[PDB]
């Protein structure tokens, strides 16, 4: 089978960290920046990696049993499914925004009642000695105050972290998965700048919440969700060391921009020097596969 | 080109249980059919030709999904919808904003913050709640009318639905998520509506797929919200826009584990899946979740499936 990209312009598309429109498309503001998203993270024939989903339905979501007056969530996959320990870094979906404490919202299921508020507000830092999800755990700030059972729900908002106090957000960072005596088995692997005039790509999303900026809590992800879905559903070997695309613009058919899909499931492009890259361009555009290439074939500047 | 004109059509190659609900991001937890055999159903969203052409308020991927945005003025209790990405709702032309609910026969209970953020501290999260059968709620035209005065800064808001109960009018009525809300109003319907879905008739069944939305309701059980894709078969069909060859896909629902057929449905254009249910009480929600439809040919409407389940 054939390598292909989705056909659907970039604005239409959806961050992998969480199901939202992508916004933007950006260098990292640190050349150096190293990620390890564990979100977001897909070979290119379709071997997904860390705790990313196949699909958006799955993620950005937390489940798990909670007893009425403990703090420990313990967690299941989002289906309810048993979560084995030590195996994966969290269960499926779960959310991977670091440097930052988490205002969730979570409710009882299935609905067994007849009336009222479902709704339950919990906070989370993911920085703290019980913040163990590998281990299949997720400590709340305060006693859960309200009736035992089997819990669902999300992140609705984040905040600076409580500590170190004054740091302020970074969504380039993900949680501390691992314990004080166990690091997290099979994490997504970083992905490092990748050097010679190349740099990484990014996508990204605004989240709601406050930051010592003032302004908007962007997430960076690697990969749209659609090219995940795409890839688990194609399958297509790769057979080149990155896929040639095209940034083209649908109403005129104008290349735009070359960037290099890599098998790893990262896209880079060549910068033409200070204040060009991918923000520079309109966000109406589609990616298109022109051919396997080497990892040696030079990109034009974009 | 030749290539466009001649391209293939597929569905997506991934388990049922793995794909999400296209009237909400949630995955998939069963397949039914309608309580009523004579259920019309005329959802707003989760509707697309398998061509590719979206339909009512659908939009292509679930990252515009379920969410409301628009400008409200302090001390009002009118929220003036725009667009998802905060471009005007050039109202006339949908009944609503891309990807705005579609959750009729319910009070809406919902969490908005004001966009972008411009804090450096506090919870931006607010409470309103909204009714869709009262004067106020009158999308097509432009707004939606919260329950309560809306005291908090003039701007700006995004959110969604987070729960949903019984609806205030009439008193004691339960939910029906079978049905979608009065977009239009009194002196004005509400046009491009996506059309009404009957029941085929003839020992065919409109197939359902369900997902629990959180909330109470008169049964005391899930609240499951029925739709007619899964969002990926939308995404899938707009991406590859593949012309229709036949009166409907005849789709396998096979067992990856056995490589076995587990039920015979055709998915027509109009972008819907019937089976045959095998007597009463048989049907698509007695097979496992982790089946995946395969496309095996094109078919007339006249062909007959192989009955599904068991009486
Ligand atoms: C636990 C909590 O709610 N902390 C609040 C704090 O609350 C109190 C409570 C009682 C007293 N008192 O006895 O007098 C004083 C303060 O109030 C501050 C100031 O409003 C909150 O911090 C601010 O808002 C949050 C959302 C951040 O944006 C923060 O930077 C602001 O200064 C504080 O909220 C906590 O702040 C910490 C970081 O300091 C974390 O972000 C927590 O998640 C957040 O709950
Ligand atoms: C305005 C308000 O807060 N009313 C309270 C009721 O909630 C409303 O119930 C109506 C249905 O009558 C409708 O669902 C609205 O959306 C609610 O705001 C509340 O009713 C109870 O809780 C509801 C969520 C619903 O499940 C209903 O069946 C149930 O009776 C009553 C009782 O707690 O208090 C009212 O003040
Ligand atoms: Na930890
Ligand atoms: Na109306």
């Amino acid at each position: 089978r054939a390598f292909t990209v989705p056909n659907i312009p970039l604005q239409t598309l959806s961050n992998s960290r969480f199901p939202s429109l992508i916004q933007g498309m950006i260098l990292s503001p640190d050349a150096s920046q190293v990620v390890q998203f564990q979100n977001g993270r897909c070979l290119i024939d379709g071997q997904l990696l860390g705790t990313t989903p196949a699909t958006s339905g799955q993620l950005f979501r937390v489940r798990g049993k909670i007893n009425q007056g403990a703090r420990t969530l313990n967690l299941t996959e989002v289906d309810g499914k048993p979560f084995m320990a030590f195996d994966s870094p969290a269960p499926v979906g779960f959310p991977d925004f670091g440097k930052c404490d988490w205002h969730m919202r979570i409710s009882k299921t299935p609905n067994n009642t007849s009336s009222g508020d479902p709704m339950r507000s919990v906070s989370v830092q993911t920085n703290v000695q019980g913040f163990v999800p590998h281990l299949g755990s997720i400590q709340f700030d305060e006693v859960f105050n309200h009736p035992t059972g089997d819990y669902i729900g999300t992140i609705e908002w984040i905040s600076q972290p409580s500590t170190p106090p004054g740091t302020d957000i970074n969504l380039w960072e993900i949680p501390d998965y691992g314990s004080s005596l166990s690091q997290a088995a099979n994490l997504a692997p970083p992905v490092f700048p990748p050097g010679f005039g190349e740099a990484l790509v990014y996508f990204v999303s605004a989240f709601p919440g406050p930051n010592n900026r003032s302004a908007p809590n962007d997430v960076p992800c690697l990969l749209p969700q659609e090219y995940i879905t795409h890839f688990v559903s194609e399958q297509a070997p790769t057979m080149g060391d990155a896929a040639l695309l095209h940034y083209v613009d649908p109403d005129t058919n104008r290349n735009l921009g070359e960037f290099k899909l890599y098998p790893g499931g990262y896209l880079t492009c060549v910068p033409n020097g200070v204040g060009a890259g991918p923000q520079q361009l309109p966000l109406n555009g589609v990616f298109l596969f022109v051919s396997w290439v080497s990892r040696f074939y030079q990109l034009k500047p974009v």
